[PDB]
């Protein structure tokens, strides 16, 4: 979707000062709240922590959370438990009544938060197979007055009515979640989720589940789910598995979604993360799922090269070139005219980019500057291999942002113009080799061997010397790229050295057409 | 405003089926519903009153209404009571309750509508002095859970929460409506308006109060008015004289409203009618008002010349000239280019129109054909005497259309070009002096004075005969017309002859500049 490390979505408490009732409070795309990167994916999001940490009590001030959390219930799969880079759940506070009766306020119930976040967005996945993915998840609902969802939760004190029913209730008295020992058709314990990941086909299917306290089948299937999977992200729709016909519908899982997003963390994407609104407003979802507890493709580059030590890391990425993420900040990149120039500040003090370019549209390049440091970076949407194309002559042009030296330093940016920085390549695919040659004034010399979706060869100054406009020699550098957008229209790559001239490069280059 | 012959609000009923309950339902400014022209003011509005005869009863079928109206309360402004124009009211039924349970609506309490509305709204006013207008007002309010308007309406049926809060409510017993004589200080019986109309300075004031019932002053003010006059409507504001402060608001009339309008009825605008919205949406009020029970000058021109018996009928119109009223349906004359022409169909099969021009704003002319009849018309919005200018050259140029013969028939419609119907005007303001041409094939020749906004002279054929492309000779036919727009930029003006060839000829012209 819009990409991001997690999303939280607090309890609602709806006002029922007589007079000034409000009968119902539902929910909204709008109340979903971005978490942030978590330093420890099994600790609470910090921001809506201090904001339930700030919630009143009058009488018990703890916080209560999902058991495998960070402060004898069991929430997990079977086989599936062992989180390392996404975590979802729930914490609340029995927070004390607003009792505000000159401004005709009285809100009472629990406050707290449903979330999931993660760590690492994948940005390489299998490249084929279906692979079984478990794990839990978490519901808050609307509320309404004369409303109950007695069948999840006992309504003893008014859950679903005066405050949100959401699954970490006191009162969620029906699942399993208490008990030693599994029946045999149980998949854990308490709310859990089956997903089956189709990497072959970029699609995923689901279930998600009740399993039932003992006291004739064992669990409640609640919801399915179907969603395509674009990069490290999938989107879909969600399933009421009950909704209503025969029956007055005593659980909130009664209306679709067509909301449902999440992404893949980890190496190789082994977990994922999820949430998704019901179209009817009456309940929020989110969830975690994982492989099994203990060949790939690249969905996506994201690369961030520093020059005081043209050193180059790794950029989270959520499969959209034209959202930068950086230390944990997204930036976008369009504003909603070649290259691009302009500065940011959340909430380092300030960020300032460079990107290009205006006619690219699955690859961002250019210059990023904390303040003061200073690096290039290039990120950009992988084609699926599959649609790598077979053309044999294929010519791509674009330019490249440079800084090299041997003893004084050149810095040159991107241009569609005129003899400033130029790029242009040519890539036989069916011969899995790819060419080109970046100019400043009128110079390196790249040979590549395509592999899937990306490539990989040498970028060398040739003989002898460069300008610096004093001879820089550069040869066998190591280069990697990739190829981009769908059928491969537009590729990038960059490279350092080393592995007394330096350099640091980042190019992309688009294709033509007959 | 958007001008009608009048408007209707109906009560609300909130639903309060447990577990699907409304706590509220708010009145809406698209709750208006226009009443049409009335037959006889004093019967209630036939569209309205139709809703109510289908509304289901169960027990008690009768429709009750405002005791001045066709169906011993007493509702009236003393002096001010002989309505022939305009009325306002209510009407009611105790309607059955809906208690459709498995689609979860309960709704209980009264149901019905107040209005107001008249006929002949009026063309003519006093030039000059402010003029008293007493008579009555009405109200219809929100619904809330657990509110209450014990000050106005004992609540034993949950009036104001179950069902909207009104002035004809059954438990409407705090006023004086019932009793048999009068305090000294009381305006008359129940609800009560008190306008004062400024006719010279084009604007109005008032008061909407309650005669209190005697069990210390004897009536209680819930608003003052402000409006502006602009022809026969008015426009502007109602302040409510209690709001909120030191007490808990035991009544509805707790804000201001910025939607007060309303519009002058009768030969002379002797009565008048008005409506507001509460902008907290709490409650809406129709009232009427009239001069005591026994110069001018003219804000409009609306006519209609019927070509087969060269006759000439006042057209009702609500000071807009874009706006057509015939047969008590409004037809808009701007499409939300040079003349124009369309056609209509209410809810005579359809209207045909003919209207010129685009560059006139306070002026309309042409053709209206109903099926098959046919006619000329001409509307505009007089200038206020007091603007028309003093200069002593003027030249006016528009167009005109005509129908004439003496043996076969002549027509020619408007037009910018090019030897087609062409018309020219000089106007001497200091002199009260007018002239100009008409020409078809490059005739007739008008000479007038001007009086105050309107002027009045005679158009000849001259000598001798015209065309008839048999010779017409029409001398000495009268010509009515008046200057539109502030500050007079626009003219017109018709004639009719006679009062063996015929005529009747509609035109306007627009004021040009150095």
């Amino acid at each position: 979707d819009q990409g991001g490390y997690g999303f939280a979505m607090r309890l609602k408490r709806r006002n029922w000062y007589p007079g000034a009732e409000e009968s119902e409070v539902k929910l909204n795309e709008s109340d979903w709240e971005a978490t942030g990167l978590p330093t420890k994916p099994k600790e609470l999001p910090k921001r809506q922590k201090s904001v339930i940490e700030k919630v009143e009590t009058d009488g018990d001030s703890d916080i209560y959370s999902s058991p495998y959390l960070t402060p004898q219930p069991k929430n997990q799969a079977t086989g599936h438990e062992n989180f390392q880079y996404v975590y979802s759940g729930w914490f609340y506070k029995h927070a004390a009544s607003e009792k505000d009766f000159s401004n005709k306020k009285i809100k009472s119930g629990d406050d707290g938060y449903i979330f999931y976040h993660g760590e690492k967005p994948s940005r390489q996945l299998p490249a084929s197979g279906k692979v079984i993915y478990k794990g839990v998840w978490h519901f808050v609902t609307d509320t309404k007055k004369g409303q109950d969802f007695r069948e999840i939760i006992q309504p003893s004190k008014k859950q679903g009515d005066r405050y949100s029913g959401f699954s970490g209730d006191g009162s969620e008295e029906y699942s399993n979640k208490n008990e030693s020992t599994l029946k045999d058709d149980h998949e854990g314990y308490g709310f859990t989720s089956n997903l089956e990941v189709d990497f072959g086909n970029k699609k995923l299917t689901g279930k998600l589940i009740r399993n039932n306290a003992s006291l004739d089948k064992h669990t409640t299937q609640y919801y399915s789910l179907d969603a395509q999977i674009t990069g490290n992200r999938f989107n879909g729709t969600a399933t009421a598995t009950d909704k209503k016909e025969n029956e007055t519908k005593l659980h909130p899982f009664v209306s679709d979604s067509s909301s449902l997003s999440g992404g893949f963390f980890g190496p190789q994407g082994e977990e994922l993360g999820f949430r998704f609104l019901s179209d009817d407003q009456k309940v929020a979802v989110v969830g975690s799922a994982k492989t099994k507890d203990k060949k790939l493709t690249t969905v996506l580059d994201a690369v961030e090269l520093t020059l005081n030590d043209k050193k180059i890391k790794n950029l989270d990425n959520f499969s959209n070139a034209a959202q930068l993420v950086v230390d944990g900040i997204m930036i976008p990149l369009l504003p909603k005219e070649f290259t691009r120039k302009f500065e940011h500040t959340p909430e380092t003090k300030t960020y300032e980019v460079e990107v290009c370019c205006s006619n690219l549209n699955y690859l961002k390049y250019g210059m990023l500057t904390r303040k003061v440091e200073q690096s290039m970076f290039l990120q950009g949407e992988r084609t699926d291999e599959k649609e790598i194309p077979t053309d044999q002559n294929v010519v791509y042009r674009g330019s490249w942002y440079g800084h090299i030296a041997n003893g004084t330093s050149w810095s040159g940016n991107a241009s569609d113009k005129e003899g400033g920085n130029r790029a242009e390549f040519t890539v036989n695919f069916a011969d899995k080799k790819i060419t080109g040659k970046l100019t400043a004034e009128n110079t390196f010399t790249i040979e590549g061997m395509i592999q899937g979706n990306g490539f990989e060869g040498t970028a060398k100054t040739a003989e002898s010397g460069f300008d610096l406009d004093p001879k820089a020699y550069i040869t066998d550098a190591k280069v990697k790229g990739g190829f981009y957008g769908p059928k491969a229209e537009e590729l990038g790559g960059w490279f350092a050295y080393p592995g007394a001239s330096s350099a640091t490069v980042v190019f992309g280059a688009k294709r033509q057409q007959p």
